[PDB]
């Protein structure tokens, strides 16, 4: 089990850490939503499928510069909403197939009332989710760290 960005960023078996770069919205007005959709951008498969059955949750999600400052917002994983900040790990997704899969994770994000100008600065980390998985087969419990940065700025008028 090995997940791969669109970019071409990867984390082997075992788990390890990446860094993800994402283009955002220019400009949110306050309540609109701010969409950081990763499951475009973060792809996993099961390298062994025909015995094993891989396991995949959000373990926990943490939020980071101008999101942490000024944006409350959900998780959205395999269709369901979480609080983001995550407060517990979620229900598992099922991988069993060699052909990549997207890691069906996306962010709901909403100015606070206070936010104004840039709120969001680009280059500047945003969010750090961690993906675990697990299998049918051994102890294996790795964790997969997607550091995620943002490509742009992100304003919000008033
Ligand atoms: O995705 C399945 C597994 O992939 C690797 C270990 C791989 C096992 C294996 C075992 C016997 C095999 N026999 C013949 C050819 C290949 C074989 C591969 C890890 O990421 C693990 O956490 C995950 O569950």
């Amino acid at each position: 089990f090995a997940c791969k960005t669109a970019n071409g960023t990867a984390i082997p078996i075992g788990g390890g850490s990446a860094n993800v770069y994402v283009n955002l919205a220019p400009v949110v007005n306050v309540g609109q939503n701010l969409v950081v959709d990763l499951s475009t951008q973060i792809f996993c498969h099961n390298d062994y499928p025909e015995t094993i059955t891989d396991y995949v949750t959000l373990q926990r999600g943490s939020a980071y510069g101008g999101v942490l400052s000024n944006f409350s917002g959900t998780v959205k994983y395999s269709g369901s909403s979480y609080p983001f900040p995550t407060t517990s790990e979620t229900p598992r997704v099922v991988y069993n197939s060699r052909t990549d899969k997207p890691w069906p994770v996306a962010l709901y994000l909403t100015p606070v009332s206070s936010a104004g100008g840039v709120a969001i600065k680009a280059g500047s980390l945003i969010a750090v989710l961690i993906l675990r998985q697990t299998n049918n087969y051994n102890s294996d419990d790795f964790q997969f760290v997607w550091n995620i940065y943002a490509n742009n700025d992100v304003v919000v008028p008033t």
